[PDB]
């Protein structure tokens, strides 16, 4: 489901597949290291800094579900544990640097929670700036100060 | 429940004996492989891709009931164990072929929950083409790609 | 730092990263094998019979640093040790055939001292026809009736 | 000697190293997976449904010699034991399914002594289409109905 975006043989960000379409934050500079995702006709909007791409039948077997239900507590993305509380998530302040964004918050069953587009350093923790569904629809939290990765 | 519809004596798909009606999808070529069932007068329904007709009153008996209710989790059909989730039933890729249509997905109490009509392909799973009840009336969840079976 | 050259794919030579250049003789058919070395621009040189192009940033570290420092002794080589003495280095006959153009010829500390470009049979040994390093420029040495690999 | 043609990042047959040619249906699209023998000049031949080119020097060490000479009995291919008799090569019905054409039917020393093309099901058995070799020259078994796999 992930899949990295390489610029000048160099890893900027990440890609992701999640429910039927192929993300990757439009700010991440490079193309998807791979041939199918690669070649696919993305729509970008610069509101959500996202962009995304329907995922080919072929691979549709591999995209993540991700859900609106996220009660208070600890979620899980490749540097650890994240922390939700409060309408944010956050980390210890290091743990998430640039060439992070992309990378799912999933949560314990797997569900994709949100998608990390950068983080805004407040001290011991730092607040996430991530891409999250709503009720049904996508939506974006950007903690103030947020110095995009 | 299950008659197999037969074309130049070549079993094509199956015919399902649900609620009060007989059901055969439209697209199966050839007859119900059962005289009572075979010289019926069936209703066909283009946009649903279904075809039935009512079940004679001696096999009424004999007819599955379905629901409404499926909750994420597992059924039942013919091959093995189908998976339902985010309002999309899949398998094994492989283990759906040609002339599974007509085949029914049951749940662990016997309600026939929908009924197969071919797959799309999304590489590890199939996403399957089934008719399905909603509140109270019929409808069809058609993935994208699929292939009519 | 090593790569292959190849051509109709079959491998003629190699390339190397070294310093912050990316080297290949000129007289080697075919591309390198590796995308982004391939798509460079590269400098052809036919005095030197060189053909230098600059190492991608995300590749410097992988370069190879060489030294103008050879004193008379062995030095290592893939196919074996090479012999340095009298201004010349040599190996035993048949240990350095077609294709071995562009194989850097290391100390024992790791510092490129020079890279094959072909050999003169002078019987029991051969002498190498190499690029090495003078007080900081390139060099060009061409035993008399040089073989070029 | 087998090399896979594949379309769109999809296996849709095989290629085959026979004699000094190098073999592949016609009928199957893509292009075969193998820089060498992709670039290569095919001659199309719509009798034979056979497009064959010439070996490169530095792979006809690679090729498979075929034979005329094909006694009934039991022969060898990828999926089990093919069986002679009666002038035409049979399987187990299911044991050959599209995507299997170019693939040989070797005998126990290894001579290549048919290339499969596709196959007509005739109940328990399939009687294969094959390209085989004549006296010397090459010929074309197609059972009545086949399938072209």
């Amino acid at each position: 489901c992930i899949f990295e975006v390489k610029h000048e043989g160099k890893v900027m960000g990440y890609a992701c597949l999640v429910g039927d379409k192929v993300m990757k934050p439009a700010h991440v500079k490079g193309t998807i290291d791979n041939a199918d995702l690669a070649k696919l006709a993305f729509k970008r909007s610069s509101k959500y800094d996202l962009e995304c791409a329907q995922i080919p039948v072929h691979m549709k077997s591999d995209a993540s579900k991700f859900t609106h239900e996220k009660p208070e507590g600890y979620y899980n993305w490749h540097h650890g544990a994240v922390q939700y509380s409060g309408g944010r998530f956050t980390i210890p302040t290091g743990a998430g640097k640039p060439g992070d964004s992309g990378r799912p918050i999933f949560d314990n069953k797997g569900r994709v929670v949100a998608i990390v587009l950068g983080g805004a350093n407040e001290g011991a923790r730092t607040a996430l700036s991530v891409v999250t569904w709503n009720k049904d629809i996508v939506t974006k939290i950007t903690p103030e100060g947020a110095e995009e990765w």
